[PDB]
Formats: C-alpha cells, structure tokens, sequence
C-alpha cells in the first residue's frame, strides 16, 4: 500500500525567525507589525481569523470571521447574534482566535473571553458597511437551516424594495463580540521542524512570556 | 473617533456558488474536488488545516497541522504525543478541523472524534519524512516551555551526531491522530454576504444534508 500523495506535501520554513530579544513588551506591538506585513505581502484576507467556540457538550466549533478592530481591551468581530457561535458564546464565553498566516510562515493565536459589543459601537460600524451588506444582515437567519437558496434571494429583493433609498436599520439580532487578551502565542516557522514559539500570558497586570518547544 | 483602517477591509465573493444539485452523496467526493482545486490554484499549504481542541476547563485551543491522509474512516495528522493538543485530546476526544481556503472563497469544517494512529502506520509514515525532520521529532518536547532556542539547536546537533548515518528510530512520544467524520460543512462565499452553506451530518449510516443560512 503506497502513501497518499498528500503524505508528501511539506515545506521547510526559512523566511525568518523570532528571538526573545525581538519581542516588544506589549504583544499587540508585535501583532501590529505582523498584521502590517501581512497586508503588504498582499494576503487575500489579512484580517481573516478562525474563531473557535465550544458548545454545551464540550464540542468545539470553528468558522472564519474578520478582525474589524483591536486594542488593549481585545479583538473585535461582527456577526449575527442569533447564530450558532453567538449561542455557544452565551453559555461558554471562552474562545480562541487563530490568524492563519502560514503563507508568511506565521501564526498568531489568542485566548480570551468573548463579550458583546454595545449597540452604540455596532451602529457606528453597521452604517459604514456596504448597503447590500446591511440588507443581507436582515435577510439571513445565520446558522439556521433553510429549505433552499431561493429563500434568501427572495427575501433580499423583498427587503431591498422595502428599504427603498432610506437608511437600512440595524437589526436587533446583528452585533458583535470583543475578545479579551488573556494569552497570545506567536509562531514563526523554522527548519527541521524546529520553529520559534513565544506565549504571552496575562499575569495580573503584566505579561509572563515563555518560549514553547515546537 | 474614526474607525480603524481594518474596519474597512472587505471583499465580495464572486468566484462561484454551491447548489444542492452540485452535491455528491459522499462528502469526501466534494472535499477531494475542492482539495484538488486548492492544489492547482497553488495555495501555499493546501493541506494546512486548523485543529481545535478543548482543555478540561472548557477552553478551546487552536494550531495549524497538516492533513497527511484521509478516507472514510477519518482525516489524519501527525504530532508529538506529549503535546498540549494530545493531552487535551486525551481528556476530550471531540475536535474540529477547518481548512482555511478563503483565498478560494471556501471553507471546509469537520467535526469528529480524534483517536491515536497505530504504531505501525506511524512507523510507515515516519520513515518517509526528511531525515532532519525525524531528528527534530526527537529534539522537541512540543508545547513544554524551554529556556531558549539554543536548547533545541544544541540537542539537534547532539542527536544528529548520535544517529550518524543509521536509521532514526521512531520516538515513542511521536505519533498521530485519526479524526472521524461526524459532520462536514462546506462554505462557498457569495455576494451581499449571502454565502452558500451545506452541512453533512452523520445519521446512522447515511448523511443528513441541510443548507444553513449564511
Ligand atoms: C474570509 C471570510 C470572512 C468571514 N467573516 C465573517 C464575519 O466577520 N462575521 C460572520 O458572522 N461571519 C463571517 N464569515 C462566515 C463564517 O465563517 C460563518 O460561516 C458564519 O459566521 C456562521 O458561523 P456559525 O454558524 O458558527 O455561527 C466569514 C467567512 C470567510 C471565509
Ligand atoms: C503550515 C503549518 C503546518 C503545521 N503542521 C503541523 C503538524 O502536522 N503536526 C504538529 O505537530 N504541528 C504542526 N504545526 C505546528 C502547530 O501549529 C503547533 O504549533 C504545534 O503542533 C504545537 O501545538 P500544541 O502546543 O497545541 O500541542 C504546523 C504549523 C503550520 C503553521
Ligand atoms: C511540528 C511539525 N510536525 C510535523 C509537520 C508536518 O508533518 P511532516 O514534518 O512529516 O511533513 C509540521 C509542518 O509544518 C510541523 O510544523
Ligand atoms: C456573514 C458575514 N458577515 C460579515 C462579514 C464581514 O464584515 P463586513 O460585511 O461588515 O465587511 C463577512 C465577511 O466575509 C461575512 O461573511
């Protein structure tokens, strides 16, 4: 029996490395640098990140969402408040975020608590979104099973007509979450599978920082 | 206060769509097609997937790993058996896998139970790995905190000398997991945030298939 073709897919990572002397006191400083370099390398969706949530049975779920804001208080993403992730977050606020920057031979993983954004900040953001996107927010009962795509298309045309030139109101079931920064791991690929790993861990007000074996 | 620059990063997805009539009876048939198209579009790491595990406190963790094999019995990846993920899996076998194919405006997410590969199949695979990688497997106590990178480099040279031309044995703490296929979601981006979503759910021997609102 021969190995599957994919068993042979592999790549040595020689773009760079990460040493303790390269680390800033604030993890967000390094994240900002990396994000900036991702935007410059021209990744298709530099702000795309995978958010993992856990349901009531201890089962993890994942889906990509976009990072739309970040500061010391956490990383932000917008979503339908009636969705599977939102319902999972309701019961277990613990989440994980992963920026899949492996084309740049890097990973950034964050652990923290997800909490709802205020209606106010959501409104601010909602009105900067493309008009068809605002309508679409109204159309989709995110995560719920639907009979066919026609249901969405029909509803979209219906709502577009209804909203005719006026402002599309913010649906009460559309909002977002702010994920606190409890831990942040940075990964930079290396050779011989000996990558660089540094984990920032919130310890009271400061950050405990350790290198983790690859 | 102006919105952060990233608040404005967004993309409309018009590469394609996914209709119920395009769905094969076996989800792996569609996954194979998509994977094939990812290898052709030349994604940097087409087999890279994000695996999420959950620790004993209900906290999710993520890290990328490579898909090295897959068939009806599940998807396979190799890793250090003493690592954080392996320890988390020990207590909670429930995992989630996500192929970040958003440059192709797609996502494939799998839910299932992670179980250990047999020593036998691991050996088979371990000996097809580059020699420096086999040594590296011995060097790194994956996930454990280490004092500095020098510790790894030193150990690597030490083991390389020790193994001098002979076969690098399979470390007892290096192996892999097979993730069963309980559910598999396919996502294909659309316009106005009205994407196509189909969830395959194992129901006894067959697959229950539903379109999920975007
Ligand atoms: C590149 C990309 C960006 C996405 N961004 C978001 C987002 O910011 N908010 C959102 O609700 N869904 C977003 N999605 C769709 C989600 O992946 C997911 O399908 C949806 O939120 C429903 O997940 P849920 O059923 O777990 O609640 C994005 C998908 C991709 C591939
Ligand atoms: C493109 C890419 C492929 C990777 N593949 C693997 C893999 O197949 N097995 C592995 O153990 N680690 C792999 N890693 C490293 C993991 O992301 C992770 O850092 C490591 O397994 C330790 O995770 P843990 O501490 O949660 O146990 C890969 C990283 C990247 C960015
Ligand atoms: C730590 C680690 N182990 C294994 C792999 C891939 O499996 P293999 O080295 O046999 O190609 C990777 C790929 O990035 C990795 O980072
Ligand atoms: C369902 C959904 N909501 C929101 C977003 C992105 O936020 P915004 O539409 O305001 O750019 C995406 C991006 O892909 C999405 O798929």
């Amino acid at each position: 029996d021969e190995l599957q073709q994919i068993a042979h897919l592999r790549r040595e990572y020689t773009k760079g490395g990460l040493r303790r002397r390269d680390l800033p006191a604030d993890p967000l400083t390094l994240f900002e640098r990396w994000l900036s370099q991702a935007c410059e390398a021209k990744l298709a969706d530099p702000t795309a990140m995978v958010v993992a949530t856990v349901d009531e049975h201890g089962q993890p779920y994942q889906r990509i969402v976009l990072l739309k804001h970040y500061d010391e208080k956490g990383m932000v993403f917008y979503t339908n408040l009636g969705s599977r992730k939102a319902h999972q977050i309701e019961n277990n606020p613990r989440v994980s975020l992963l920026f899949p920057w492996h084309t740049l031979e890097r990973q950034v993983m964050v652990i923290g608590k997800a909490e709802r954004l205020s209606t106010l900040e959501v409104m601010k953001y909602f009105h900067s979104r493309p008009r068809d996107s605002q309508i679409g927010a109204w159309v989709s009962k995110q995560s719920s099973r639907i009979s066919a795509r026609g249901i969405l298309e029909s509803k979209f045309l219906e709502l577009k007509q209804k909203f005719q030139q006026g402002e599309v109101p913010l649906p009460s079931f559309w909002g977002g979450f702010r994920v606190s920064l409890e831990q942040i791991e940075f990964w930079q690929g290396g050779e011989h599978r000996l990558h660089d790993r540094f984990l920032y861990q919130r310890e009271n007000d400061a950050w405990k920082i350790d290198r983790l074996a690859p």
